[PDB]
């Protein structure tokens, strides 16, 4: 019909009306600064929205250019950028459309599937590439992945979901979302209404493409509105570190770790004929063939039967970890925890890592998320990074691309020296200053000797004990955290005097936790002022936020520096877990990407920690689990 079909020239489909060509001169600069007037099409709503907010838009596609409409782009300081896609993964769809919106104009967008000009998308490579120029973005992650891998140039960002979390101050886990903020700052509706209808189709109804403007025009309010705000808490310089690690995460993303797919086959065999035999060794054991094993009922039923119990003639009720420390003396129930060992590893790890193996790249694409932490500290999902094991044979199966060669680098001690930056502690400093290690002042403290006489056993125990202490435990739970973490059995008098020994000499560490303690405060800040507040108090999150979220900052700079000064060779980053940072670089720039990495950690260490140094550790790695 000639209703549905009114402005199908220009591959627009009437669905409800509702939708106006009209036609008016704009009053633009010209390159030689003269005012132009160049009348340009524009379409409308004829019902017109109780929002305020711009709704006016071009539509751009093969025969509608008009040279003109770039002379938008001169002379701005930011632009609102949005962009839609037809599915979720970015190896496997490709993106529909483009939408920029300038302040006092209307949205331009870019019909993707119908943009064959490669001249056409020239402007908009300019003002993407453009340092001086700012984009604003929602979920900025997500849109510049999609960028980055058809070869677009981003640099400036300014993301509004970041700002918004960032000024909530970890208050709440949900919302953030564009209805949410803007209901929130802006007070107005979307009326968000649209159920993710079909976008393969080359059409686009008149519906879907006045929601999607009103998504991207909106920003521009919220920005001029977000961006005071901020400025009022003083939260600019954690900003405009996260914004400016969108690049770097998208890199990571978009790279991906290999997979030795031969020595992970050779491993799983290995790993499971072991499983195998160690399940018929407990079957044996446990004199049962129907014996389901995995059942922690039958299991249980079946150690009764057994009766297998403690030194105190105690039988077990619970096959737990640390029920199972208790009981070590018999060799049925060392089985068992070697079945319980193996059988976490194997079904944690090789049966789930190849459902992720994508079949086309053959790399595994974990992903990032930067503000779902309370600590700010990075994270993984889909495969989770921090659940792969640090197990050196088995981290042997991600091997770097072919002709290239990794390079580790991590800190040591990173959240020990931030804790003394921060408690201004003096011993702790002048002993750094004379490079040594907190743990062997620990241990020599501790153990009463000289440096050159401290062992490793008492670098162990101080290892536990320095990790124990600062963070402000009580004395009587410190057995239990080196047995959970370390495993070692430590006599209360033994820790008693160890708490007493640590507090008599570290001042500052006594001090700050006094003060903290007496204080009761919810309200919690790092050195990059990123605040927090705590329901209620809590005294180990309020010791534990500051240090941490600190180091996350530290390696938040690290990498967004890693990030620029790499490109001169070409080297590319891979992944980041708890403290480490690897890349890849060709064999013929080694030598320079092992300095390169050295001056970039340690400056972004340097930038907030201003007394103390920080020495980064460097192998040039041929397998993630290298030796160390
Ligand atoms: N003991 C211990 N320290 C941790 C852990 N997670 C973080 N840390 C802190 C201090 C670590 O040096 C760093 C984690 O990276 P590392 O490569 O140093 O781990 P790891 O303690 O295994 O180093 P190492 O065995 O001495 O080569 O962050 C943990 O789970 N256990």
């Amino acid at each position: 019909d000639e209703i549905t079909k009114k402005y199908i020239k220009d591959n627009i489909i009437n669905v409800d009306d509702n939708i106006i060509k009209k036609k008016d001169i704009f009053k633009l600069k010209n390159e030689n600064n003269e005012i132009t007037e160049c009348a340009f099409e524009y379409f409308e709503s004829k019902k017109k929205f109780d929002d305020d907010i711009e709704s006016r838009f071009f539509i751009i596609n093969d025969n509608n250019y008009n040279e003109n409409i770039n002379l938008i782009y001169k002379d701005i300081k930011y632009c609102g950028l949005n962009i839609q896609t037809t599915g979720l993964e970015v190896f496997d769809e490709n993106i529909r459309l483009i939408q920029i919106a300038v302040e006092n104009y209307p949205v331009i967008i870019y019909d993707m599937f119908n943009i064959n000009k490669k001249d056409i998308l020239d402007g908009l490579r300019k003002v993407l590439e453009n340092k001086n120029i700012i984009k604003i973005i929602q979920n900025g992650k997500f849109d510049a992945k999609f960028l980055l891998h058809n070869n677009f140039k981003i640099e400036n960002i300014f993301d509004t979901y970041i700002a918004s979390k960032l000024l909530d101050k970890n208050k709440n886990m949900y919302g953030f979302k564009l209805n949410n903020i803007v209901e929130k700052y802006l007070n107005v509706i979307l009326d968000k209404q649209q159920q993710n209808s079909v976008w393969n189709n080359s059409l686009l109804n008149n519906n879907q493409l006045f929601y999607a403007a009103r998504d991207s025009s909106c920003l521009l309010k919220l920005y001029k509105k977000l961006k005071e705000e901020i400025k009022k808490e003083n939260l600019h310089i954690v900003n405009d570190i996260e914004n400016k690690c969108i690049l770097p995460i998208c890199d990571m993303e978009l790279n991906g770790i290999k997979v030795d797919l031969e020595n992970l086959q050779k491993s799983t065999n290995e790993i499971l004929n072991e499983l195998n035999i160690e399940k018929d060794n407990l079957k044996k054991k446990l004199k049962d063939e129907n014996i389901n094993v995995n059942s922690q009922q039958q299991v249980l039923k079946a150690l009764q039967k057994n009766n297998v119990r403690d030194i105190s003639n105690k039988l077990i009720e619970n096959t737990s970890d640390s029920n199972l420390k208790n009981f070590l003396n018999h060799e049925e129930i060392i089985s068992l925890r070697n079945y319980r060992r193996l059988y976490k590893l194997y079904s944690a790890f090789y049966l789930k890592l190849p459902l992720h193996i994508n079949t086309k790249t053959n790399k595994i694409h974990t992903t990032f998320n930067q503000l779902k932490t309370f600590s700010g500290r990075f994270s993984s999902e889909k495969p989770n990074l921090q659940q792969i094991p640090r197990q050196k044979n088995i981290r042997e199966i991600f091997i770097p691309n072919d002709n290239n060669i990794f390079i580790i680098a991590d800190f040591k001690q990173i959240e020990l020296k931030i804790a003394a930056e921060i408690t201004n502690d003096e011993i702790m400093l002048k002993a750094y200053n004379n490079n040594i290690d907190l743990h062997t002042l620990t241990a020599s403290i501790i153990t009463k000797k000289n440096i050159p006489d401290i062992n490793k056993e008492d670098r162990h125990i101080a290892k536990a004990i320095n990790f124990g202490l600062i963070y402000g435990m009580n004395y009587v739970n410190l057995k239990n955290y080196a047995n959970t973490y370390y495993g070692l059995n430590m006599s209360l008098d033994q820790c008693l005097y160890f708490y007493n020994s640590f507090f008599e000499h570290y001042k500052g560490i006594y001090k700050w936790h006094n003060q903290v303690k007496q204080k009761r405060a919810l309200q919690y800040s790092t050195l990059s002022n990123r605040k927090v507040i705590f329901p209620y108090f809590s005294f180990t999150k309020a010791l534990n936020y500051p240090v941490q979220g600190t180091c996350a900052d530290i390696l938040k700079l690290a990498l967004v520096d890693l990030y620029d000064n790499l490109k001169d060779i070409n080297g590319k980053i891979i992944l980041c877990v708890h403290d480490e940072i690897i890349i890849e670089v060709n064999k013929k720039f080694q030598e320079e990407a092992l300095k390169i990495l050295v001056q970039s950690m340690e400056n972004s260490a340097s930038y907030f920690l201003k007394k103390v140094k920080c020495e980064v550790s460097v192998k040039i790695a041929e397998n993630w689990g290298s030796k160390d």
